[PDB]
């Protein structure tokens, strides 16, 4: 690949105390880092963006269990391409949506708050989709498809499409189900129901699992982020 292919790697802008233990949600590190690295190694240019130009990390995603090895080295090295890209992160409205050929929604629970109304990021997604690009997200990232009509059809972009994303049971295990129900924050299954999509549930909540429906590619969880990016490449190229 070349820098003529530009990936819009979307991050959530929501960064607030969220969990019962008082920790914050925000961007789940490896859901940005893994796809960044997959696309970088492929040769694409990657532009990070959030709806405000600001972000913070999900506190649960920076712990040794989830951030270790070469990932952590990249994260800690201020001169890594990943960190250069974070410094170059832009507010979505400051970008030209026509510049991008792939849209990839990184997540973390923060996305539940902003992605459904992130109209500038959403416009980049539909612009990408409507010119024959690939639109993708991992984990709660598919919240980007909530309230999102495809200009070419006048119907929800994922109407009649298959997607996956973070499981309902996963929300129980993380202790955020009640928080979500009180905030009218929709699980990805619920997003599919709202939009007339079909949610495909992985066998287990932590499985490395993706779904490709034409040029829509989704994955379940942090464990699926690499595969989601790889399967974006598969869907995007002929190769």
């Amino acid at each position: 690949g070349s820098h003529m292919v530009k990936v819009l790697l979307a991050l959530t802008s929501y960064n607030e105390t969220f969990y019962s233990d008082g920790k914050k949600t925000g961007v789940f590190v490896v859901e940005a880092l893994h796809p960044f690295e997959v696309f970088r190694k492929k040769g694409y240019e990657i532009q990070l963006a959030s709806e405000t130009g600001t972000f913070g990390w999900d506190d649960h995603s920076v712990v040794p269990d989830f951030l270790n090895g070469e990932d952590k080295e990249i994260f800690d090295n201020v001169n890594s391409e990943f960190n250069v890209a974070l410094k170059n992160l832009k507010k979505a409205s400051d970008l030209d949506p026509n510049d991008y050929d792939i849209f990839f929604g990184s997540a973390g629970h923060g996305t539940l708050f902003d992605y459904p109304n992130a109209k500038d990021l959403q416009k980049i997604a539909t612009t990408v989709y409507d010119k024959g690009g690939v639109v993708s997200a991992v984990c709660h990232g598919p919240a980007i498809f909530e309230n999102l009509n495809d200009p070419k059809t006048g119907e929800p972009l994922i109407k009649g499409k298959k997607i996956t994303g973070f499981t309902d049971i996963g929300e129980d295990i993380l202790g955020v189900t009640d928080i979500m129900k009180k905030g009218n924050l929709l699980t990805i299954k619920q997003v599919a129901e709202k939009e007339g999509a079909t949610y495909i549930e992985p066998e287990g909540p932590w499985d490395n699992f993706t779904v490709t429906d034409g040029r829509i590619v989704t994955g379940v969880n942090p464990q699926s982020a690499v595969k989601t990016a790889e399967d974006v490449i598969a869907a995007f190229e002929c190769n």
